[PDB]
Order: C-alpha cells, then sequence, then structure tokens
C-alpha cells in the first residue's frame, strides 16, 4: 500500500457535547440536550460536512422527547479539521415529543436525502418504561398510531435547509411490522447510479437517476435490524450487520437485480452487538473498503478500524485501535459510529462516547467524538 509512505494524521475532538460538558451544545432557541447519541455523517458533493445525531433531550435513553440534530463545516472546504470549522447546532426535525431518529443520510448530486425513523412518545421498544413526566410507556405494536414509521426529508441547499419529513412507511415498510430501523450510518450511491440504504431485513433502493428518484424495498432474508452498506471492488453489494446476540457480524454479499446470499458469521469481526459503520474508501489499485466497529465480543470500548483489500472485502487486516490516539474530556469512548471520506482524503468519523456516570442507566451523560485520520495512520498502528 503506497498510502503507508504518507505522514500519520490523526485529530480527535467532542463535537457533540452533552449537557454536563463546557460548551454544551444548544439549539438557538436555547432547548438543550441531556445527551447525543446514534452519529450519521457524510460529505457533499460540495465538499461540506454534515454531522447528524439524535438529540435526547432528558435522559440518554432511545424513547421519549427526541429530536434529530445536525452540525455543518462553516466552510465547504475547511473539512471539518478544526472545532472552529463548525457551525452551531441546528435542528433537522423535533415536532412533537415523539422520538426521531436514526439517521440515514446518502448523497445524490445536489440533494441530500435524509432517511429516519420515527415512534410516539408514550411508546417504547419493551414498553413498560417510565417517562420523565411519570407517564409509563406502551409497547410498540402493529397498528398505525404506535408502529415505527419511516420517514423522509430531503436537502438541496448543501444542509442548510430541510424539507417536511414524509412518512414512507406504507410505502417502504412491510405491512404488519411493529418495530422498524434505518441504518443507522448512511446510505450509498453505486457505480451504477443506484442509491442503496440499509434497513431492518431489507435494502431501500432509490432507482431513476438525480431529480426523479423512485423508492422500493429489497428484502433480505435474515438481514439485521441495524445494518450497512458498501459497494465491494468487485462491485457487487456487502451487507455487514450487527447481530441479534453478540459475538461477530453477520455479512452478506449480491446485487440488485439478483438478490443476496444468506447472512452468516464472519470470525474475523467480533462485535458486542452493536452498531458498526463500511466506507468504500477507492477503486483503483490498491481497492480498499473501511470498517469500523468495536472489535470485542463484550464491549463497545474497543473500537477498531480496519482495511480490506479484498474484491468481497472477505478479510480485514487488524487495523488501528481509536484508544490510540484518545480524547479526554469527553467520557469513555466507544458505541456507533459512521465514516465519510473528506475531500483532503482522510476518513471522517463520529464516535459515540459514554461518561458512564449513571452506569447503564438513563443519567449517564452521551457525547459524540468527531476524529479524521489518513490511511497511514491505520496502517502504522502497533499491531498492524
Amino acid at each position: 500500500d503506497p498510502a503507508k509512505d504518507a505522514t500519520p494524521y490523526h485529530v480527535e475532538f467532542p463535537l457533540f457535547r452533552s449537557a454536563n460538558m463546557a460548551s454544551a451544545d444548544k439549539l438557538s432557541t436555547g432547548v438543550g440536550f441531556h445527551s447525543f447519541r446514534i452519529p450519521a455523517v457524510v460529505r457533499t458533493t460540495t465538499g461540506r460536512i454534515l454531522a447528524f445525531a439524535e438529540g435526547r433531550r432528558h435522559d440518554n435513553r432511545d424513547f421519549g422527547d427526541i429530536n434529530l440534530v445536525y452540525k455543518r463545516t462553516k466552510t465547504t472546504s475547511d473539512n471539518g479539521a478544526t472545532l472552529s470549522d463548525w457551525e452551531s447546532l441546528r435542528e433537522v426535525v423535533g415536532s412533537g415529543d415523539g422520538t426521531w431518529g436514526n439517521p440515514t443520510p446518502v448523497v445524490d448530486n445536489g440533494t441530500i436525502y435524509l432517511f429516519l425513523s420515527w415512534n410516539n412518545g408514550s411508546y417504547s421498544q419493551k414498553g413498560g418504561d417510565e417517562l420523565p413526566d411519570g407517564t409509563i410507556t406502551k409497547k410498540i405494536d402493529t397498528t398505525w398510531y404506535g408502529r415505527r414509521h419511516l420517514y423522509l426529508t430531503t436537502s438541496t441547499d448543501d444542509g442548510n435547509t430541510w424539507s417536511k419529513p414524509q412518512d414512507l412507511t406504507k410505502e417502504l415498510t412491510p405491512d404488519g411490522w411493529s418495530w422498524d430501523a434505518v441504518g443507522p450510518g448512511n446510505g450509498i450511491k453505486l457505480s451504477s447510479g443506484e442509491l442503496v440504504v440499509p434497513a431492518m431485513g431489507r435494502n431501500i433502493v432509490g432507482r431513476g437517476t438525480p431529480g426523479q428518484r423512485t423508492w422500493s424495498v429489497q428484502r433480505l432474508n435474515g438481514a439485521g435490524a441495524e445494518g450497512t452498506v458498501c459497494e465491494t471492488p468487485d462491485g457487487k453489494l456487502y451487507r455487514n450487520d450487527r447481530p441479534s446476540k453478540a459475538g461477530y457480524r453477520i455479512v452478506a454479499r449480491g446485487t440488485l437485480s439478483d438478490g443476496f446470499s444468506d447472512f452468516a458469521s464472519d470470525s474475523g469481526l467480533p462485535d458486542p452487538a452493536c452498531q458498526g459503520s463500511v466506507l468504500k474508501y477507492n477503486t483503483d489499485a490498491p481497492p480498499r473498503t473501511i470498517f469500523l466497529n468495536s472489535a470485542s465480543s463484550d464491549s463497545r470500548r474497543q473500537m477498531r478500524v480496519r482495511i480490506s483489500y479484498d474484491a468481497d472485502a472477505a478479510k480485514y487486516d487488524y487495523g488501528r485501535k481509536l484508544a490510540d490516539a484518545p480524547v479526554s474530556g469527553a467520557g469513555y469512548e466507544g458505541g456507533y459510529s459512521s465514516m465519510t471520506k473528506t475531500a483532503d482524503y482522510k476518513i471522517g468519523a463520529l464516535v459515540e462516547s459514554d461518561f458512564f456516570n449513571d452506569g447503564t442507566g438513563g443519567g449517564s451523560y452521551r457525547s459524540i467524538i468527531w476524529r479524521r485520520f489518513n490511511l497511514s495512520w491505520i496502517l502504522n498502528g502497533p499491531n498492524n
């Protein structure tokens, strides 16, 4: 790999700062957030970077009042290189006291399409949970009212403004479903021009052309609830999903026209049952696929970025531990992640971090860290 010959580069700092932090991120209205979780990041065609997260208003839990928030880089050419290159916190949507989350953006020329999940504010995945106002949640069910919905919002001004979210549940989620999830993380645009967005048990596929996209469902037998999707060097699709039980990532390969080979555990990629991220970095020699998750079967605090050179991304190197360049003052790093390729040929990654002050309980403050690094930084790591 010629990329090893470059000087290693890496910067890292907190980008979404929880309520307990100095410079805690708030909206211009004065509305603040206990916690930020569930990152998503994309580089637009101008070079601007858009970073999305769930703004969890009162505590760190997956339900209740959660708004979809974001930051953009101030300019199209700063590549998010320093804290001062990032705009203040904005909101995509936060109407009602419902849960707006699972940001899953994909760029198409220009337009940024942002897929989201939604549920009513008095429902939760398990049900039986107590909201801050005392009320107890009902379990997510199959009714229109109590089910998880799928929304789409679009921006045609480089993320500055967002369309009123459109409910696409009836069209893009199977009838009879209760729980649902899109991403979180990112969708992709194929060489052949289709948009592919990973979702629970399926791909959401945008055919047509830029400005006239048509959305449909490609079902996937045995796919995870939280999926990632990449186009491998060979031109096929690669689903790399979170497993239902801790152990290893589950993988499947396929194409849009003739489906996917069933899902199987990849023993090279241990995972604690957490979200991960994947990135097509480049196509000419040597062709690279980047993968990021917590490389452990029981902890989320073993974040590891890896490179595969394989045409089907069968095998990854050891890669590098993100703990080799730790951040201070923002909690213990590890959890969900999202990656993009910056316009200055770096990998830009968002990674969850947890102060762990109420343990696994709702009071523990959650922040999100932004990192940039070059391939060299990965390749010149201690254990390869």
